[PDB]
């Protein structure tokens, strides 16, 4: 049987009509932009959920006609995370309560630990132990199926890569992709059959090393009777796919259309109407850079003991572009993220960050600057946009004050702020959407009736540039504006970094609140990237890749070169195999994650981890040289 989504028109989707086949692993590819989470979470998530939450007692239908075959869905993503402070992994995953009653049933102490000793050991650890048990011959037959449940679910765990987690660890201090993974490992483990999940990128924050295990664990989802929909850009759970969706053909106004769907070898067998399948059969490559760079000077960090960092020196070399690189939880947020960053922002730029446990630092006078460039919001309020941030819109707001029609009706650039009285629509206070006074819960967010959710009033709104009011200009995705002002140099070049970090698609006033932290992350690089005379600072960049496709990851891939070319340093810590092949620099930790890691296991260039047999991401790095 098949899902039938008729007349998807969400975002950017061409009114398309699409057949996707059920009880099997469909992967949905395409550039960032085409509209592949439009398809699978706006519209097929949304409306499998609100069907069967229709259902309670008691008792947001996103724009589609209808879907065929639709189930209960759930969805596994970055924003379905526990934000109570209270949760751990013990108690996220529902693990915690078959311990407490494991406990109930033998006693206080289990082999010399009692329960919270238990959840601070290690996953690997955990499961040892329990399959280290043997203290009884009858206490087996009151826990012992008990027992199996327990180990199994565990297992899931290890299954996505978290073998270093403990359950006591609380859940709001984890990664989005860990966080991602155990509700995979939980969801998995629950046993639940019949509904359609919708997974985003589940290999965020996982080592090649891990990708067939995690692969594995997407099959068993699949056989409990699901249909199991990923979005993915990694070429090994492409080539896993029972069934590609690929979404296309560009980005933004470009996408929104199916441009391919089939098998693997399908697509392998014509690729040429689709990116994917380009670079799929080798068409299309992210180039290795075959010029090394050699750095000016470098900085060096002595002592590291933070988490389970072996106490160790890590030289960074200036001047060059630096990956750290190993297997999740080998200790590469610990060292890059919680004690070099902060303690260099301290020494640089006004200390008084917590840093991890280290001993002491040389050579940072060879930097001048260190910025960090994350994945956290741009702004709070939907107030923020791509347009604000960059502050490219106060110059299209001069731009328009400046047309004739402004001038003769006395409009200076503050009339066309939707954060200032006069021009905005008062009503919705500039927003376009107002709420229903409760009293305080999560209200409705209607449209606002009086502008349309245009955010002017109709009076600003008569004011016209080539044919496009102020309401049309932050309609205009970054590509198309791009275009539009090719004329006007200081917009042009905001514009065109925006365009060259991979965010050509985005809306200009598409509001903070709804952009990924991947796309936060790249509109503070697509900043950084238009400042001039940077010199010798330092930037910082956690996982860029994550919500990259291929063609995407080679844009910035270009634009960390281009920073590093003038005069910049650039550590990043990936797994993407398209990134570290361009590194100048690796530094690889592990060799395991948890315990057994924390060691520098290799460094120098990717063709040097490459040839060192202890490391696992020279394993792979062979492949891609
Ligand atoms: N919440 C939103 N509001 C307005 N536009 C959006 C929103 N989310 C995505 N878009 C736009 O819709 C188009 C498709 O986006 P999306 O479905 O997220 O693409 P993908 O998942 O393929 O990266 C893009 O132009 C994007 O900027
Ligand atoms: N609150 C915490 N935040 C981050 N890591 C923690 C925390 N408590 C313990 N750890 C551990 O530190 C070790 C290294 O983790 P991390 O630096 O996150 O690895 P990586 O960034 O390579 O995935 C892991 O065993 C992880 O479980
Ligand atoms: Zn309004």
């Amino acid at each position: 049987n098949e899902i039938v989504v008729k007349g998807a028109r969400v975002h950017n989707l061409k009114n398309i009509t699409v057949r996707i086949p059920k009880n099997r692993l469909v992967v949905i590819t395409g550039v960032s932009g085409s509209g592949k989470s439009s398809l699978a979470m706006d519209t097929i998530y949304a409306e499998g959920q609100r069907r069967y939450l229709e259902s309670l007692s008691t008792y947001k239908k996103p724009d589609v006609d209808e879907i065929e075959g639709l189930s209960p869905a759930i969805a596994i993503d970055q924003k379905t995370v526990s934000h109570n402070p209270r949760s751990t992994v013990g108690t996220v995953t529902e693990i915690y309560d078959y311990l407490r009653v494991l406990y109930a049933r033998i006693g206080k102490k289990i082999n010399g630990l009692n329960i919270h000793e238990f959840t601070e050991l290690s996953i690997s650890e955990e499961l040892e132990f329990l399959k280290n048990l043997n203290l009884t011959e009858r206490e087996r037959e009151i826990v012992g199926e008990l027992l199996k449940e327990i180990e199994k679910r565990l297992e899931f765990l290890v299954d996505v890569g978290l073998e270093y987690l403990t359950l006591s660890r609380s859940a709001t201090t984890l990664s989005g992709g860990e966080s991602q993974r155990i509700r995979l490992a939980t969801q998995i483990g629950s046993g639940l059959t019949g509904v359609i999940y919708v997974l985003d990128e589940p290999t965020i924050g996982l080592h090649p090393r891990d990708t067939e295990r995690l692969i594995k664990t997407l099959k068993k989802l699949r056989d409990l009777g699901n249909t199991v929909i990923v979005v993915e850009h990694d070429e090994e759970v492409i080539r896993n796919a029972d069934h590609i969706i690929d979404i296309g053909p560009g980005g933004g106004t470009n996408g929104g259309r199916v441009v391919f769907q089939g098998t693997v070898d399908e697509l392998l067998k014509n690729p040429d109407s689709s990116l994917t399948g380009e670079y799929l059969s080798g068409k299309r490559k992210i180039t290795v850079n075959k010029t090394r760079r050699l750095p000016y000077a470098s900085l060096k960090i002595k002592g590291v003991r933070h988490n389970n960092l072996k106490n160790i020196d890590v030289e960074i070399p200036l001047g060059v572009f630096v990956c750290v690189t190993g297997v999740s939880g080998s200790g590469k947020s610990s060292l890059v993220m919680e004690t070099l960053y902060p303690a260099l922002m301290n020494l640089l730029h006004k200390t008084k960050l917590p840093a991890g446990e280290f001993d002491s630092i040389e050579g940072h006078e060879n930097i001048d600057k260190m910025i960090a460039i994350d994945q956290s919001p741009i702004g709070r309020t939907p107030r923020s946009n791509p347009a604000t941030y960059t502050k490219v819109f106060d110059e299209i707001r001069s731009l328009f004050a400046m047309t004739p029609a402004a001038k003769a009706r006395g409009y200076n650039k503050s009339r066309f702020s939707f954060n200032l009285k006069g021009g905005r629509c008062e009503a919705c206070q500039g927003q376009g959407y107002v709420k229903i006074e409760m009293l305080f819960l999560p209200d409705v967010y209607v449209e606002c009736d009086v502008c349309k959710g245009k955010r002017y009033n109709r009076e600003t709104l008569e004011i016209t540039y080539k044919g496009k009011n102020i309401s049309d200009i932050l309609d205009m995705t970054v590509d198309e504006a791009l275009e539009f002002f090719k004329n006007i140099p200081s917009i042009k070049r905001t514009l065109q970094v925006l365009h060259d970090v991979g965010l050509g698609y985005v809306k200009l006033g598409q509001p903070a609140t709804t952009l990924s932290g991947g796309e936060a992350q790249r509109i503070k690089l697509a900043s950084e990237l238009r400042k001039r005379d940077t010199g010798r600072t330092l930037y910082i960049l956690d996982e860029p890749t994550v919500g990259l496709h291929f063609e995407d990851v080679r844009k910035l891939v270009e634009v960390l070169h281009r920073l590093v070319d003038r005069g910049n340093t650039v550590i990043v810590i990936e797994h993407n195999l398209d990134v570290i092949k361009n590194a100048d620099h690796i530094i690889d930790l592990g060799p395991e994650g948890g315990k057994e890691g924390g060691y520098i296991v290799a460094t120098g260039t990717p063709e040097e981890i490459a040839k060192n047999p202890h490391s696992y991401t020279g394993r792979f790095l062979k492949n891609v040289l």
